[PDB]
């Protein structure tokens, strides 16, 4: 646990709730060495009054963040557990959620969206290396989706990375997550075909003309989502991967990765 001395962390202004207190953007003096300065970070609090029950599951987050070192994951760069209100110090990315992201590159101009098939497969490839490595580490997410992943510029020029955060969303959920509450490695693979999805269409909602408890049937019968328009047929075909019935016949992460990277390339040369 990276403890961090809150003497040289200034909260600057709110940033949204999310689940134990509020979240908000901040500055951390050399909280990556001595020698590092001002760096912008989010901090996540616990509420001061919260409940012992409260204080052991956000002690039960810091712990899971403090295991993940990954350029595609997000980081826990420190804690102030000993006084309240207590905080997990995140790096800031400044681009926000991938959903808002992805909505505002399709919704700014008529023109076309602000990301092209290249920015869109870059995405795709920087969060199966992220998955790639939570596979190896034997983490298993439980709700990959785009308003879990964070993108570290806002404009739509500059390079920019992708990372996952925030570690019922029927939308997302395999079959068998559904019907038995069983949750696998192979499940988030099936999240993930909804995230590459949620990516090709630029922040579209999974079965839009399905409510949640239709989607909960529809997926259990053997329905799938639509096609994304122009969607070009590697990429769809993944996705059909993706999303078999059976866990045991969904590729594995490390596979999706070699996909993903063989269509990049592929496309690259044409
Ligand atoms: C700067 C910034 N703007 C964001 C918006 C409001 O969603 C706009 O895209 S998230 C964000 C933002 C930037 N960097 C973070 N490290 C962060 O982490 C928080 C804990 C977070 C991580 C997630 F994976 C998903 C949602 C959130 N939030 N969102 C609100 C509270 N927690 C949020």
């Amino acid at each position: 646990l990276p403890a961090f001395p809150r003497e040289k962390l200034t909260l600057r202004l709110l940033l949204g709730s999310g689940a134990f207190g509020e979240v908000y953007e901040g500055t951390a003096v050399d909280i990556l060495g001595v020698g590092s300065g001002e760096i912008k970070v989010a901090v996540k609090t616990l509420k001061k009054g919260s409940t012992d029950q409260e204080k052991i599951e956000f002690l039960k987050e810091a712990h899971l963040m403090s295991k993940f070192n990954h350029p595609n994951i997000l980081k826990q760069l420190g804690v102030c557990l000993l006084n309240e209100p207590q905080y997990i110090i995140l790096e800031l990315m400044e681009g926000g959620d991938l959903l808002t992201y992805l909505r505002k590159a399709r919704m700014a101009t008529f023109y076309g969206p602000l990301l092209t098939l290249v920015d869109l497969v870059d995405l795709c490839v920087d969060i199966s290396k992220g998955c790639v490595y939570l596979e190896r580490m034997h983490f298993i997410h439980r709700d990959l989706a785009a308003r879990n992943c964070l993108v570290s510029v806002k404009d739509y020029t500059s390079p920019r990375i992708v990372k996952i955060g925030d570690f019922l969303p029927v939308r997302w959920m395999a079959p068998e997550s559904l019907m038995d509450g069983i949750f696998t490695t192979q499940s988030d693979v099936w999240s993930f075909g909804i995230l590459i999805w949620e990516i090709l269409t630029l922040g579209h909602q999974p079965y839009p003309a399905h409510s949640n408890l239709d989607v909960l049937n529809y997926v259990q019968t053997g329905g799938r989502l639509e096609p994304p328009r122009n969607c070009p047929d590697d990429l769809w075909n993944l996705m059909t991967q993706c999303w078999a019935q059976e866990p045991d016949q969904r590729p594995t992460f490390h596979r999706i990765q070699d996909q993903l990277q063989l269509f990049r390339n592929f496309f690259l040369n044409s």
